[PDB]
This record gives C-alpha cells, structure tokens and sequence, in this order.
C-alpha cells in the first residue's frame, strides 16, 4: 500500500537536529510538519544546526517564508511510525501551493 502516488511528497530538510526549534507560523500553526493532519502531538520539534545557523531558523519550517510564532510538535502517529526520528523537519518541497491547488481568493497563502 502506498509506495507510490501518495508520497504527500514531504521533503525535508532531515539532518542532524540542533538545539533551536522549529517554529510555525501561525498559518501553519496545528500541522504537524511530517504529515500535517491537526492530530495530537508529542514533542517539539528541532531543527538541524545547519538551517538554525543558516537564516531559516525563526521562520516558518513548514512555508520556510512567514516568520514562526509557535514550536511544531511531532503527531503521535508520526512519532508511532517513527517518521520524527529522520531529523530537521523543514519543509523544503514547498516552493508554492502551501496545500493542495488552491489559493481561493487569498493571493496564495
Ligand atoms: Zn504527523
Ligand atoms: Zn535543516
Ligand atoms: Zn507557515
């Protein structure tokens, strides 16, 4: 099942987590950066050295754009899976179209 179209095509940055955490903006707040399902948490999550000593350490991990406001939690079911033990949890794949295909009259995001 899977393996195939419905890879959700998260790439992230996953290197080795530093001590500074990865912060949401508030147009993200609630997702959870590996799946993004509004689901339980469980622990906030680190970005690697190489992004918190690169710029893009206070600004959104997930639209790596809008400053972050809030520390992203790892879901529980990520955390089950074992997907947050990969590492630095920036979203890269998103260059545009922060979810889906839609913009709906709000310039993009
Ligand atoms: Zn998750
Ligand atoms: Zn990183
Ligand atoms: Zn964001």
């Amino acid at each position: 099942g899977g393996s195939s179209r419905h890879q959700f095509d998260l790439i992230m940055c996953l290197k080795q987590p530093g001590v500074q955490t990865g912060l949401l903006c508030e147009k993200c707040d609630g997702k959870c950066p590996i799946c993004d399902s509004y689901v339980r948490p469980k622990r906030k999550v680190r970005v690697c050295e190489n992004c918190s000593f690169g710029k893009q350490a206070k600004n959104c991990i997930i639209c790596n754009l809008n400053v972050g406001v809030n520390d992203a939690f790892y879901c529980w079911e990520c955390c089950r899976l074992g997907k947050d033990k990969d590492g630095c949890p920036r979203i890269l794949n998103l260059g545009s179209n922060r979810l889906d295909r839609h913009f709906e009259k709000k310039k993009k995001v």
